[PDB]
C-alpha cells in the first residue's frame, strides 16, 4: 500500500535537479557507510540497520533499536553531526518540490 | 479544556495564507496517507496511528509506537524522509503568525 | 552544580532583546498552558510534566513518560504543531547570542 | 571502521573555518560542561553522558538513558535550549564542508 508514496515519493522528486542537491549522493554514502557500521558493529539486520541508521539524522525515532557498545555509541556521536545537515537540506529542496509539483 | 490551544491554535492562525502555506494542504494529504497506512498495516487506532504519522517529521516523540513490521519500516523512511521538510516550513509559518498575534 | 549556566546561559542570553524574541513570550505562553495540561489532564508532577513539555519540540527526547489518554494524545499533536517554529526561532537567537559572547 | 567517518569527517571537515564557526568552540565548551554534570549525577559512564549530552542538540534519540533525578531535569531544559541552535549551525557547516569536498 505505500506504491504510491515510493514512486510519488523518494522517486518522484529525485528527477528534480541542481548542483547542491549533490547533497542526496553525500548522504547516500553516510547513510550507507553508517548502516554497513551498525550491520557489523551492532548484529541487527540491513532493513533494521537503514531504519536507526536515518532515526539520528532525523525526527523519525529508533525504535528498540539504539547503541549498546561504546565503538557504536562514539560512532553514532561522528555520524550524528555529519549527517544532520545532508538530511536537513534534502529535506527542505525535497519539501518545495513537493509544493512545486502541485 | 484543549480548547484554547485547538482553537487560538491550529484552527485560528492556520487561516493566514500567502500562496505558499499551501504547504499544509500538501502536509494534510501526507498525514492522512500514513494514517491509513498504519491503522491497516500496523493494525493501531486511529489516533496512536495519527500518532506515529506526526511523530516522524517533528521532535514530538513516538510513544511506545515503532513499526514492527518490514513494509512498516521501509515505508516509514520514505515518508519520514518527504514530510520533514513539509512539517517545518508550515511549522514556521504558523509559529510567525503567534507572534504578529499579539 | 547547575547554578553556573543558570545564570550564565539561561538567564544570561535572554538579557539581550531584539524585535523578534517577542517569541519567548509566546514560547513561555504556550509551555506553562502545556505543563497544565499534562499535570492535571496526565496526573505528573510539575516538572515530569514541564519535561514533556519541551521534549516534544526540541530534539532532546522523553524518556519513560509517553502520553496515555486519547485526549492528552490530541493535545500533545495540536500542541506540538503550534509550539515547534516557536522553539527554533527562540533557540536560534539565543544561541548566536552564546556566539556574540565569546 | 569508523576511522573512515571520524577522519574523513567530524575532523577532517571540522577543520573548515570562517569568523561564524566559532560556535565550535561554544559547542566543546557546553557538550563538555553537561558531560561533567551528566556523569556527576545521573551516575552514568561518561562515554553515554556524552552520548545523551549530544543527543539532546541532534535528532539522534538517546538510548534508554534519560534524567533520572529533578536536578538532572530541571538542568536538561535549560541546556536544550542553550545547546540545539549550536549543533544546528555546525551542522550545515559541516554539511556544506562535505558537499564542498567534491
Ligand atoms: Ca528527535
Ligand atoms: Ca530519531
Ligand atoms: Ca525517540
Ligand atoms: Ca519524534
Ligand atoms: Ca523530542
Ligand atoms: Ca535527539
Amino acid at each position: 500500500t505505500l506504491m504510491f508514496k515510493r514512486f510519488f515519493g523518494a522517486v518522484r522528486t529525485s528527477w528534480r535537479d541542481p548542483s547542491t542537491r549533490g547533497a542526496v549522493l553525500s548522504l547516500a554514502i553516510i547513510v550507507t557507510a553508517a548502516t554497513i557500521f551498525y550491520t557489523l558493529a551492532e548484529k541487527w539486520s540491513v532493513i533494521d540497520s537503514l531504519f536507526y541508521a536515518v532515526s539520528v539524522g532525523l525526527p523519525m525515532g529508533n525504535g528498540p533499536l539504539s547503541p549498546t557498545l561504546t565503538l557504536s555509541k562514539i560512532f553514532t556521536l561522528v555520524y550524528a553531526i555529519l549527517v544532520v545537515g545532508l538530511f536537513v537540506t534534502v529535506g527542505g529542496s525535497l519539501a518545495s518540490a513537493i509544493v512545486q509539483n502541485n
